[PDB]
This record gives C-alpha cells, structure tokens and sequence, in this order.
C-alpha cells in the first residue's frame, strides 16, 4: 500500500521553457533553472501534500518542510531522470534544459553540477531500484528542520521514523538478501547524506545570485525570490539543519 501511493503520487515530466535556439549565456541558463524552480515547487507542494500520513502535521509543519527541503528533493529527482535518461553523462534538468559540460562552465556552477552528476552516477554505481529512490526520495522531505524543533515537532518524530521503516522495509526483501540488507541500508542512508551538502551548496549559491541578481540579468519568479530569501536564509544562518544518519 506504502508504494502504490508513493507511485501513484509521482509528479509527471516538467519543462522549464528554456529556448533551445539562443546562445548560453548565464543570465538565461539561470533565469531558465529558476523558472523550472517555480513549476517544479508547484508540483513538490502537490506531492507532498499527497504523501501518506502527511496530514499528521501541523499546518505550518507541513509547508515548513517543503519550504526547507525543496532543493535536496528537486536535485535528488533531478539525478534520477539524469540517469534513466541520459545514463548520468548529462544533467537532465528538464527535457528542453539538459546541461553538457559547456552549459555547467557557462553557468558558473561547474563543480556543483559535477557533485549532482556524480549523485545521479551514483543510483547507477550502486543500481537503485525505483522503488528505493521513490522511498528515499520521500525520506528527503522529513530530512531537514530548525534546530529548535517545529510547532508539533512529535508527530514530524513519528512521520519520519515510519518512512525510515518503509525504506529499509523495501530492501528488506529481494532488494537485499545475505550480507546485504545491513551494507544496502549503510549505502542508501549514506547516498541520502550525499545529497545534504550539494544542496547547502547551492542554497549559498542561489541567495548569492539572488542579492545580486539585478546586476547579472538573472530573475527569480516570485515563489523563488520569497522562499530564498526568507526561507533560506534560516538554513544559511544555522537555524535549520539537515538530519543526517552519519
Ligand atoms: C532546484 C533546481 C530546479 C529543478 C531541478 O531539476 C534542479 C535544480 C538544481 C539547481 C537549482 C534549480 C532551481 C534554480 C537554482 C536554485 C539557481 O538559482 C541556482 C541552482 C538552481
């Protein structure tokens, strides 16, 4: 039942509006990845909100998390698609927004994208199962919260152990076996930290480009600029950490 739903939840293929006919410039690779951040966020908020015994928190709880853990979840799927797509030689951001190696230097996030692709490498390098991403991808929502706890920080507590144990319940089958199931549960709790600092990497990067962004070109639609920098912030500062297994 835990994995229809997660299946069933799946957002579709989201296009970010790129023009493929203008040269890359910066400004419109940026601009493009940002507007992709908006009709993205449109869809994690849906998912979220879809996802089982999601309801248990509070109201503020629910669009906290969201709000704190977007990037690691966008970039995390983002690796995905990059893999069963392009087999991780690109990043597959969009289907009309697929970095090369020339797109990750003109863009000035050259390293960045190399611990991304390395990241969707790494669902080959270790063969995850879809089932697994779709389960730890789940887990990444409840995977980043303030320091002081949120407004009904128990049921957060018991929201994401659950979702700890559908995950290490998915490998704890033919997706594990002999030795396996304790090395399966190190790797994948070990992948999920991976995703932790790429994704404070680019919140710095992305406020960064915002305070400036009226100088290099680049805007931010209004869900972003609002979220970066009034949400962001708050993880950049210390107030809001991720939650990591090691
Ligand atoms: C979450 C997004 C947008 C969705 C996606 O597939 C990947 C991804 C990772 C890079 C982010 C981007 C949104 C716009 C950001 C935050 C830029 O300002 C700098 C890094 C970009």
């Amino acid at each position: 039942i835990f994995l229809n739903v997660l299946e069933a939840i799946e957002p579709g293929v989201v296009c970010a509006g790129h023009d493929n006919n203008q040269p890359d410039s910066f400004a419109a690779l940026l601009s493009s990845l940002n507007e992709l951040g908006e009709r993205q966020l449109v869809h994690v908020v849906k998912w979220a909100k879809a996802l089982p015994g999601f309801r248990n928190l509070h109201v503020d709880d629910q669009m906290a998390v969201i709000q704190y853990s977007w990037m690691g979840l966008m970039v995390f799927a983002m690796g995905w698609r990059s893999f069963t797509n392009v087999n991780s030689r690109m990043l597959y951001f969009a289907p009309d927004l697929v970095f090369n190696e020339y797109r990750m230097h003109k863009s000035r996030m050259y390293s960045q994208c190399v611990r991304m692709r390395h990241l969707s490498q790494e669902f080959g390098w270790l063969q995850i199962t879809p089932q697994e991403f779709l389960c730890m991808k789940a887990l990444l929502l409840f995977s980043i919260i303030p320091v002081d706890g949120l407004k009904n920080q128990k049921f957060f507590d018991e929201l994401r152990m659950n979702y700890i144990k559908e995950l290490d319940r998915i490998i704890a089958c033919k997706r594990k076996n002999p030795t396996s199931c304790s090395r399966r549960f190190y790797q994948l709790t070990k992948l999920l930290d991976s995703v932790q600092p790429i994704a404070r990497e680019l919140h710095q990067f992305t406020f960064d480009l915002l305070i400036k962004s009226h100088m290099v070109s680049v805007d931010f639609p209004e869900m972003m600029a609002e979220i970066i920098s009034v949400q962001v912030p708050k993880i950049l500062s210390g107030k809001v950490k991720p939650i990591y297994f090691h």
